[PDB]
């Protein structure tokens, strides 16, 4: 029974095969067939190409030995090698064409998805020349979805020898049997099929595919589009930044590139861009995704003006400052999104860019009392019910799975209606004790946000609806202010509470706002649609951010 | 009696100041004279510019209602304005062209080092310009060094409005008579002067310290060379990264640019680069500095294999992949050195450049075992000493104060002979019991290192010296090899132990090899000569790692 995949990376993980390019170089010059891969090969184990592969000489070291060899090779052939020819070129052109082929690695995905241990088995090169990079982040990009990634130049042995396969049994801790190997060259597969493994050659993906889903009784072509990669907790960079005496921020961080700040809504977490950070970062930013305060691993001081609008934007402030970053590019969800408006009112030059995911941008009115303007919406009835200190603590906190099902649930799902809260007398007063698991999260990651929630609780959170006068009087001082910086604003059709009209007046204080629009999504956007939510949010950075 | 100095931004703690551009302007467009500063001052206390100076407006919402007073002016005055006249254009430049009045700042740093609280007070706006982030950065590098920041546009109010003044003593919690005050403009200095504050008119940076060290009675013009920026511990982002089930590393991050990773050497701290770390963030790169494994907050294993080359690089590349970093800019120092020139030679793909500080790179004798070639040099005897597990442990654990106070010393103060050290029995068996205190380090940054220790002790810093013979089979592996990427090799005169001959040999392994040295500096290089340390690191960073 099958239970490990081990993948080549040239012409399997990764297409077009950087080997075929000496063919196509051979044809696109009207050199005589073979003549570079014979060069290539010049001297078999004994050759430089195998002492490159084993790592005993580096990529660079490699290139005028090929030279040398290409020369022999012409003069054998009684041919003549045309006046720019470069090695050199040649390579740094195919290794930059190679690509991730992604259906290849979304079978690799679903295998592991279904309990397989998988590996990344290649006769590789160190690479230092110049434009290395390229080849490091392709490596990155697919390493991180394998158990494990064996490398001929780091392990001193080569494909087709046998001590390799034996190392790779070794490293699966798994009999032969049990595994399926996928190489595009016959000659590096035969000795898997010596010892007993599956073994498929790899020419076009398709049969390929064909081939595995056959043997392994697992459904891999034509199968939904999946999620995008999510986050492992454990396995993130945490960053932690005092603000002041008693306050500290707590930040999950991935990738370089322009630094990108992820602002989380109520009853949040940084955990809320989990579907965001890993896209984000491949898209070449620096992800900081927030606990904002009071929440997980940042600080929660029971005060409620710890928590005006005032107050945060000016941490988040002293947090940049601390970090010794000059801007951020501010994204924001729900009263994130708030937030993030009011970083753009009041700390332009500290904005690179900003965008609001739900919460639209409303000034405030300066003849009507905050309370008034709450009172007008039916919908914001909850937030009434939000404002003595610890009543809504007390129902939130008493059963915190409760809380979190009862909350995170897509638009065709609602358990709960935040309309006549205060004449119920609680959130959940009409909602199960047990209620089912939405389709948008795990069992696994419900208790994230419960074993968040036992540190604090829901005082600090709730303590960000608590100051509606402090933050109104604060908001009046913008009222001749414009957003000019680069904006986005991002709408959910079916968001029930901060609805897509609500945003309908944007233009007038943000005259060169930008626009994204999800239909069929909820209030939770970047869980309910985040393979929209990463799209919308790559094209406006790219375009509008850097 | 003074306790508090005042700076205004422009004119004092930068230039060219900002406003003399208008004037700039007229003269070099030949327009009538004072006709753009007169625009700029349009209205007065109800003009344009002081709402844009009292935050109503932004600085872009401003440049359409200057380039109106301007055409009402030369209306006026019977005079056109030139065809491609913009305001825009006149202030980005003016802006972009001020630079921080260095000597200005450093006698704010001395001021603040004698014990006065230091304030910044500035008339200044909200801006939302495209090329916003140049001052940012500025007012990012300025503040940093003071204990308050008044902005106009955040506090609502202007000079010479009374209130600023007394929201300024406010703030300061002083009575006038103990603050100076510097300004450019008279008129903003009046106010200050009415209430009793010592005020200086600032035409000239020289007239303006000479008036300011005979007000306050402290030297601050033709004073030494000040140290480089350090670090506050509690003041930095710490960063924590599980690379495997028991170990987490520990870095401290600042800055933004391309990832610079910093390695100290034994038995060191993330500290070490103190003096590193704010000016390379400065000079435009992110630093990440290391707590190196088995040291400070960064997990200790008790098994010395957990401590050999091969492990500590695996870890390395491990903590870039947790972070999503392709490459860093690897800097070592000691330990550190030689760990980035295997980092080089096994990892060239990551490593985007490698500099190391003393460490010279010697590929490993085939032909003599690692105890011979270590036995070869006589100032190599301690290291026979470090070897038996839990000798030099109790000798170093003893008195942790005696042990950085005897280790950390200039090349004219030491205590520490490093030969004959068996023959001794222990480091400081010749040593006091109560060393005096190097003019390297405070008592402060002793007990700093020495807390630091107290949570893992010197097992695990000392488990690099005990993998010789593990790390020689290593590297055995690399003799083939040449290191092609971008390097720096910097040599310390007096560093004794890690000599500048041993590096001679480098060009036969390293053919592109660039070189820095450093003269009467000891083997503490970066705490012994920080600001020549920044210099040669700062120039071949921007040279040769971008
Ligand atoms: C413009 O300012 C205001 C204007 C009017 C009112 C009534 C309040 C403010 S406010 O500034 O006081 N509130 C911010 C808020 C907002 C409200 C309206 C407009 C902007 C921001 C954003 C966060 N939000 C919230 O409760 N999310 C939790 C949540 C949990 C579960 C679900 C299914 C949905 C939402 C609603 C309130
Ligand atoms: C080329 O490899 C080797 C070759 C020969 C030998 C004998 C050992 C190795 S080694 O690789 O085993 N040692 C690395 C080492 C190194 C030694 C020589 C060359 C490269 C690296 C770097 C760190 N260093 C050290 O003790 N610093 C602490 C310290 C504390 C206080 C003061 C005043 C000075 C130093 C010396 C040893």
């Amino acid at each position: 029974t099958l239970r490990a995949a081990v993948f080549d990376l040239d012409g399997v993980l990764a297409l077009p095969a950087v080997f075929g390019v000496l063919g196509r170089t051979e044809e696109a010059l009207a050199l005589p067939r073979g003549l570079l891969n014979d060069a290539f090969q010049k001297g078999g184990p004994e050759g430089a190409t195998t002492r490159l592969m084993k790592g005993e000489i580096t990529l660079s070291q490699w290139i005028p030995l090929m030279e040398e060899n290409c020369r022999k090779c012409s003069e054998t052939a009684k041919v003549c090698l045309p006046k720019n020819f470069s090695i050199k070129e040649i390579f740094d052109k195919a290794i930059s064409a190679r690509k991730i082929n992604r259906p290849m690695l979304q079978a690799a995905l679903m295998l592991r998805k279904k309990g397989f241990t998988t590996a990344i088995l290649t006769n590789t090169w160190l690479d230092d020349r110049a434009e290395r990079d390229g080849l490091a982040q392709l490596m990155c990009e697919l390493k991180m979805h394998f158990d494990f990634l064996i490398e001929s130049c780091q392990v001193g042995m080569v494909k087709p020898e046998p001590q390799i396969y034996k190392f790779l049994l070794d490293t699966l801790k798994a009999s032969p049997s049990e595994v399926v190997f996928l190489d595009d060259i016959g000659a590096n597969l035969k000795p898997a099929r010596d010892l007993g493994m599956v073994t498929i050659l790899v020419q076009d993906t398709d049969t390929a595919l064909k081939e595995l889903e056959k043997v392994t009784g697992i459904q891999l072509l034509n199968t939904p589009a999946p999620l995008p990669t999510s986050c492992n907790p454990s396995d993130m960079s945490h960053g932690y930044v005092t603000v002041k005496p008693r306050v500290r921020l707590h930040f999950v961080e991935l990738g370089s590139g322009p630094a990108v700040c992820l602002c989380h809504g109520f009853p949040e977490s940084w955990y809320s861009w989990r579907y965001q950070i890993p896209a984000l970062a491949q898209a070449g930013y620096r992800v900081l995704a927030m606990d904002m305060k009071g929440y997980g691993e940042s600080s929660a001081p029971p005060e409620i003006e710890e928590y005006c609008m005032e107050v945060l934007c000016k941490e988040m402030v002293t947090f940049l400052d601390k970090l010794g970053l000059s801007q951020a590019v501010f994204i924001g969800h729900d009263w994130g999104g708030m937030l993030v408006w009011y970083m753009a009112l009041f700390y332009p030059e500290r904005v690179r860019a900003v965008a609001s995911l739900n919460t639209p941008f409303i000034p405030a009115n300066p003849n009507m009392s905050p309370l008034e303007s709450i009172k007008a919406n039916p919908v914001f009835d909850y937030q009434l019910y939000f404002q003595e200190p610890g009543v809504a603590e007390a129902e939130l906190e008493q059963n915190l799975s409760r809380t979190f099902k009862s909350l995170f649930r897509a638009s065709d799902e609602s358990v709960l209606s935040m309309h006549k809260v205060c004449e119920a007398g609680g959130l959940f007063v009409n909602s199960p004790e047990e209620p089912s698991l939405s389709r948008m999260v795990t069992e696994e990651e419900i208790q994230f946000y419960v074993q968040q929630f036992k540190k604090s609780g829901f005082r600090g959170p709730l303590n960000w609806y608590r100051n509606m006068e402090r933050n109104w009087k604060w908001a009046c001082k913008s009222l001749g202010r414009k957003i000019l910086i680069p904006a986005l604003m991002v709408t959910a059709e079916k968001d029930f509470v901060l609805v897509p009209q609500m945003s309908q007046h944007m233009e007038d204080w943000i005259p060169h706002l930008k626009r994204g629009h999800i239909e069929d999504c909820g209030h939770w956007t970047q869980m309910d649609k985040p393979t929209e939510v990463n799209q919308i949010l790559i094209k406006w950075l790219d375009s509008d951010a850097r």
